[PDB]
């Protein structure tokens, strides 16, 4: 769990993050899909390579959520779902935080301190430590 | 969100309560249906007043769990429907933890300071947080 100064943080900064959704949401897929080729396959539908546009910016949602995350079980349980149709891995959570966090360093800029940084990091494994843990039950759901 | 003190008194004290299960269950619900009659029609089938007794102890199973939450999801949403089905109410939250309170406070004896009650209200309300939410959304779900 989160302690209050990072919760102060994401709950102070997010609505700046947001309002800079277009450079976060093309930043982070432009270097995911450079840096990261073999993830490449999962965003291969069918007609050029294509993207869920939504996904950093439900990322920033879950953490302006950060308080009362069950609230927003309904949007993750149909994400989820997608997910393990895609084959989304547990060891792929950490490689789309780190391509996020430099999104998040860019727009933040001169603003982009590293506790604020840290807080970020600290936030998106928490919420990816929720979608891991659902797609994990629904992998197991699947061969019941 | 809980502090990291208080997720530790919450994970050095849940052994304990559970060795101590028994008589946590049974002065739950005897307290329960004593203090609070308006509640006892919920848990009337049909013969006599019937209990789920495994109610208090999954509080402590998630209580067990504070730090993976998302783990118990699937015996969560179970448990929603059930609650959804018989007409429980967030306000009804409050009087369950009350009672949990009394009976903890009852086992622990002279090892129940005052700290380690604080700890237990507050880890159960997160916990029942999780349920309240889900089962809002439950409720909303079937006039759809
Ligand atoms: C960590 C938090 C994440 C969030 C909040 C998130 C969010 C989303 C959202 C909102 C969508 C679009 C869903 C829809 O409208 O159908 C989506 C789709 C997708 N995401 Fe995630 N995502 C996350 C992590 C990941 C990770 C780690 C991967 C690994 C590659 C991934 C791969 C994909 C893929 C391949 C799709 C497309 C599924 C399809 O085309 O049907 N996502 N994600
Ligand atoms: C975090 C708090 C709570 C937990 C962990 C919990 C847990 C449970 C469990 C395990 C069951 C049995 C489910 C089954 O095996 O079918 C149950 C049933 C039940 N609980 Fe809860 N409960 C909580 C809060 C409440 C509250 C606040 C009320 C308000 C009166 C309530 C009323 C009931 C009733 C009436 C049933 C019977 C459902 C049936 O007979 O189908 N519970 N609960």
């Amino acid at each position: 769990m989160l302690d209050q100064q990072t919760i102060n943080i994401i709950k102070a900064t997010v609505p700046v993050l947001k309002e800079h959704g277009v450079t976060i949401t093309t930043t982070f897929f432009k270097n995911l899909f450079a840096k990261h080729p073999e993830v490449r396959p999962l965003f291969d539908m069918g007609e050029s390579l294509e993207q869920p546009k939504a996904l950093a910016m439900t990322v920033l949602a879950a953490a302006q959520n950060i308080e009362n995350l069950p609230a927003i079980l309904p949007a993750v349980k149909k994400i989820a779902v997608k997910h393990c149709q895609a084959g989304v891995a547990a060891a792929h959570y950490p490689i789309v935080g780190q391509e996020l966090l430099g999104a998040i360093k860019e727009v933040l800029g001169d603003a982009a301190t590293d506790d604020i940084l840290d807080a970020w990091g600290k936030a998106y494994g928490v919420i990816a430590d929720v979608f891991i843990q659902v797609e994990a039950d629904l992998y197991a759901q699947a061969v019941e």
